[PDB]
């Protein structure tokens, strides 16, 4: 129904954002690069980006390219914004100072509908930066696209 804009940021970040970092992110190229503060120890530095379509058991793939000045391995995966909650993604998203594309096929056992109401809850995308690595570094993604195995 609604992607996330299948394809990189060569025009705007579409919904990723970011928080606990210096101002918003900043693209203006085609790739999320977001200012991650030294090795992120705080509250927890992170990205959430709402608007997702996911059901029940189906078949997923997540394709994306982050790559940090530094060697930083935080967590990225998916998951339910609002009961009964349900994650289907589940691994570190290692980076480096080279592009690191990513391309895997997860059977998402839940449901992330896409309309955002007080007892509708929905599904979304979770890049927690929260103390990962030392140095102040960054994230730069450019090619985010999720959709269910449609082909037979």
């Amino acid at each position: 129904a609604s992607p996330i804009g299948e394809g990189t940021f060569d025009d705007g970040p579409e919904g990723w954002v970011a928080y606990g970092t210096d101002g918003p992110l900043d693209t203006s190229t085609g790739a999320l690069c977001v200012a991650v503060p030294a090795g992120s120890a705080q509250y927890g530095v992170g990205v959430v980006l709402n608007g997702v379509a996911i059901e029940e058991g189906t078949t997923y793939t997540l394709r994306y390219t982050a790559t940090a000045s530094t060697d930083v391995t935080v967590r990225a995966l998916v998951g339910q914004n609002g009961a009964p909650y349900g994650t289907v993604l589940d691994t570190s998203p290692a980076l480096t100072s080279e592009p690191r594309q990513v391309t895997e096929t997860f059977t998402a056992s839940a449901t992330y509908p896409a309309t955002p109401a007080a007892d509708d809850p929905e599904g979304q995308i979770a890049f927690q930066l929260g103390g990962f690595s030392a140095d102040a570094w960054t994230l730069c993604l450019d090619d985010v696209a999720l959709d269910s195995e449609v082909e037979l």
